């Protein structure tokens, strides 16, 4: 496998925005909606462990 291959749509529910994920090589059936918390959270996660090293 999963990556992102673009963004369809933007909504926001309960406060918290998700987005409409379309994967790369899948078809657009398997559309996921996704919450902005955790694709955020990866850049997060990556750069802590990168300070971790060091």
């Amino acid at each position: 496998f999963y990556e992102i291959e673009a963004i369809r749509r933007k909504r926001v529910r309960k406060g918290k925005v998700q987005y409409l994920i379309k994967w790369r090589g899948w078809p657009e059936t398997a559309n996921t909606w996704e919450p902005l918390e955790n694709l955020q959270s990866i850049a997060d996660v990556i750069d802590a462990f990168e300070g971790s090293l060091k």
